């Protein structure tokens, strides 16, 4: 079915240095219909309208809830999902994405998916199910494994559908070794993650009473910085956004954008977690994050259940 990508906004509150400098609000929100007002200096409001609208006190729970919850229990079903965070360094994409422990309404989408595959998954009787995962890293052009035996190697992207030659997967029973495959992930990383692209992949195979097979794959993926061969793939990816919704699709400008170009215009559920400061000094910044959000909406995927 002809399916538009969900996109939603959150603001993160103000940290210790704005409130000693008593930086001005320069967001609100209406969160029952999804809007977004910019406020610039001189006064004027520029309004907005998304899917999703999560202001200063929200809670991963509630994005979860409402956002999340819904494309995981498609994956179940055997279609494709992918949520991507996108927003300057400081936002909010990776709270949003990895969130913390110290405080359980705040753990990311990505720990909220481990919980709700590994739930869902024993509670329907009529289907076997075997989770794999994958975590990958895309700096500077250079595609590597964050779970292998040599991180350092440089992996290849090929086509059989468009895959990471070399690229492990891991099989996963339960939510412990989800968990472990993270923290490793993290130990793994680039030396500081604000310049690359992290993509962890749940493989959902489910094997049904009858010997049917269904096989769907959730991307979760946390982009590098949209702050105005390193921003090749930031590049490409607004460039594909903008010939997928102006009515050729460049996906092959970069790695990232290749990897990913199902998720953009293909057999794919897509959300887009667009992440904003409060603050009237990140007011440019905030102001592209939502342009880029709001175009982002009009990307048109075709999702079907690979069965
Ligand atoms: N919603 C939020 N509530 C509380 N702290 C937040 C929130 N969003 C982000 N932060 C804090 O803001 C800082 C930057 O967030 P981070 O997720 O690392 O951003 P990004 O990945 O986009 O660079 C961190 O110190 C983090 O704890
Ligand atoms: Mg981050």
């Amino acid at each position: 079915a002809a399916e538009s990508v969900r996109v939603a906004v959150r603001c993160r509150p103000f940290n210790q240095r704005e409130k000693d400098l008593n930086t001005t609000l320069c967001v609100g929100m209406t969160p029952n219909v999804g809007q977004v007002n910019l406020n610039a200096p001189d006064g004027a409001a520029k309004d907005f309208t998304f899917d999703g609208a999560y202001f200063m006190d929200s809670t991963g729970e509630q994005i979860y809830n409402d956002i999340v919850f819904p494309l995981v229990e498609n994956v179940i079903e055997g279609y494709n999902g992918t949520v991507f965070a996108y927003g300057q360094t400081g936002s909010g994409k990776t709270f949003s994405m990895q969130g913390i422990e110290t405080i359980p309404a705040q753990r990311g989408v990505i720990p909220r998916a481990f919980d709700h595959i590994f739930t869902a998954t024993a509670t329907t009787e009529n289907v076997k199910f075997l989770v794999h995962c994958s975590y990958l890293e895309i700096y500077n052009e250079e595609v590597r494994d964050l779970l292998g035996a040599d991180n350092k190697q440089k992996l290849e992207i090929k086509e059989q559908g468009v895959y990471v030659a070399g690229l492990s997967m891991h099989v996963c029973h339960d939510v412990p070794a989800c968990k472990e495959l993270m923290t490793r992930g993290f130990n793994n990383r680039h030396v500081d993650s604000s310049r690359s692209h992290s993509i962890f992949t749940v493989y959902v195979e489910g094997m049904t009473e009858t010997g049917s097979i269904r096989m769907g794959k959730l991307n979760l993926v946390d982009l590098a910085g949209s702050e105005r061969k390193i921003n090749l793939s930031l590049s490409a990816l607004g460039n594909v956004i903008s010939a997928l919704v102006d009515g050729h699709i460049p996906y092959r400008d970069s790695k990232l954008t290749r990897l990913l170009q199902d998720s953009l215009g293909g057999n794919t559920k897509t959300i887009m977690i667009a992440c904003v400061s409060p603050s009237s000094d990140n007011y440019d910044e905030t102001l592209s994050t939502l342009r880029y959000a709001n175009r982002a909406k009009n990307i048109k995927n075709k999702p079907t259940i690979n069965e």
